[PDB]
């Protein structure tokens, strides 16, 4: 009767894959979504998640901690290893370091 936020992450997770955990109200996640948006990825390679689909929620905010050190959204997967939140997309975004990465993981169209 109820998935365990665990499996709710991590079926979403691949080795060569974005996968991005938001709520649709936030600002931060929109201005994480505005980051990534300015590329093009493979198909499949780019999952959008919207949390409001998992209850109840302090289960996954106590999961995001654990794997992710922070307990709200965005949550950032690059690949299965967490990146963090808005603030370290900005930071790896503004010293032009986050093609090269996406490039690395082979998300990118071509």
């Amino acid at each position: 009767h109820h998935q365990m936020a665990e499996e709710f992450v991590q079926q979403r997770l691949a080795n060569n894959k974005v996968t991005i955990f938001v709520k649709y109200t936030c600002p931060f996640c929109r201005n994480a979504l505005d980051i990534l948006n300015k590329f093009s990825f493979k198909r499949g390679a780019y999952e959008i998640v919207d949390i409001k689909e998992f209850k109840p929620e302090n289960e996954l905010r106590d999961y995001f901690e654990q794997i992710t050190g922070g307990k709200t959204v965005p949550r950032i997967f690059f690949g299965k290893t967490s990146i963090g939140g808005y603030s370290d997309l900005l930071e790896i975004d503004n010293m032009d370091a986050l093609g090269d990465i996406l490039s690395s993981i082979g998300v990118l169209r071509t």
